[PDB]
DNA sequence: CCGACAGCGCATCAGC
DNA sequence: GCTGATGCGC
DNA sequence: GTCGG
């Protein structure tokens, strides 16, 4: 919006920095850079005025002062012309193939959509199916659609145990408008820290014909893709990613709420635990010792039950962005 | 000045 | 056959 | 690339 010029180049240079310098905290240092300035309520008119912010050092200022004056960025127009920096970055966006396998097949002469399909032998399954679905995966869900998606889930789930939990997390329990895929936690009472879960419920969504291909599966993670059905003279929907993490009952609500998010929600929610003597990660909420020592995880048999512990009042998911 | 920067489940590969 | 390292997505 | 110890 008010810095969308700026924020777009920053992006720009953090997707260079990983797909083809293989820099990942340079990528993650833009990303950072990048999102403090699209949450700036002012449009930005200096770089000494950006460097003021918690991420944006002296090299993106002076990035952001050329930006400003001139409308573009040398670095990144050079990258641009840059062939074998394009065809990386362009291979990358098949789910799959990464700075590395990228780098891989440009190396040979392997740098379009069409040289992979004419490639596949030299591609793994998830490649594969990364490429088979390559326009669909970078398209959004609408919410009415996840709500859709919310209730085949739920429902199938229930159809295999009535005691199974499953809950959508990610931006769409956060009531986003839209999604970028479908998170699924999910449990049983019966899985513990202390004691085919996973497989029951993929192979019914698979019979139901909701689940359509598989990225990859164990015994707790299932990554794939999935599609809504439709009716026989509409247009088919898009495939969608969706991921399913079967969790210990007993971890179960950390992991909700760590899923949920959004990072700096959670980065702040953790901040704020400490300075209450208690350390949260993904799996358990433990209090701190006099020395610092974490001690034995707490229960926690709901969401709520996390905020309470740190005497903080309940977010509700809403407005879990901050 | 300089090391940290998140780190884990699954797939795949090199090595034994 | 197996283990441990690495790519990958998140 | 930026931060902080
Ligand atoms: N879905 C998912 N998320 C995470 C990170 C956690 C922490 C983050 O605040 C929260 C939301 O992350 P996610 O990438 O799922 O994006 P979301 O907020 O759902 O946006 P979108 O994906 O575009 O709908 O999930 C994972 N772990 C590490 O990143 C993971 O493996 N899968
Ligand atoms: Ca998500
Ligand atoms: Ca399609
Ligand atoms: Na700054
Ligand atoms: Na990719
Ligand atoms: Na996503
Ligand atoms: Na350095």
């Amino acid at each position: 919006t008010l810095n969308g010029g700026i924020t777009d180049m920053l992006t720009e240079l953090a997707n260079f920095e990983k797909n083809v310098s293989q820099a990942i905290h340079k990528y993650n240092a833009y990303r950072k850079a990048a999102s403090v300035i699209a949450k700036y309520p002012h449009k930005i008119k200096s770089g000494a005025e950006a460097k003021k912010l918690p991420g944006v050092g002296t090299k993106i200022a002076e990035k952001i002062d050329e930006f400003l004056a001139t409308g573009k960025l040398r670095k990144l127009e050079k990258i641009r012309q840059d062939d074998t920096s394009s065809s990386i970055n362009f291979l990358t966006r098949v789910s799959g193939i990464g700075p590395s396998a990228a780098r891989k097949f440009v190396d040979e002469g392997i740098k379009t959509l069409e040289d992979l399909r004419k490639n596949e032998d030299k591609l793994n399954h998830h490649q594969r199916i990364g490429l088979k679905y390559f326009g669909d995966f970078e398209k959004r869900i609408p919410r009415e659609e996840m709500l859709q998606m919310q209730d085949i889930v739920l429902n199938e789930v229930k159809k295999v145990d009535s005691e199974y939990i499953a809950t959508v997390c990610g931006s769409f329990r956060r009531g986003a408008e839209s999604s970028g895929d479908m998170d699924v936690l999910l449990t049983h009472p019966s899985f513990t820290s202390e004691s085919k879960l996973l497989h029951q419920v993929v192979e019914q969504l698979q019979k139901v014909h909701f689940i359509t291909d598989t990225l990859s599966k164990g015994e707790t993670k299932f990554m794939g893709v999935c599609q809504l059905p439709s009716k026989n003279d509409e247009k088919e929907y898009p495939h969608r990613r969706i991921d399913i993490r079967l969790i210990p009952k007993d971890q179960y609500y950390c992991g909700v709420l760590y899923f949920t998010g959004s990072d700096i929600f959670n980065k702040n929610m953790r901040a704020h635990a400490l300075e209450k003597g208690f350390t949260i990660n993904e799996y358990t909420i433990r209090p701190l010792g006099v020395t610092g020592v974490a001690g034995e995880p707490l229960p926690v048999d709901s969401e709520k039950d996390i905020f309470d512990y740190i005497q903080w009042k309940y977010r509700e998911p809403k407005d879990r962005s901050e």
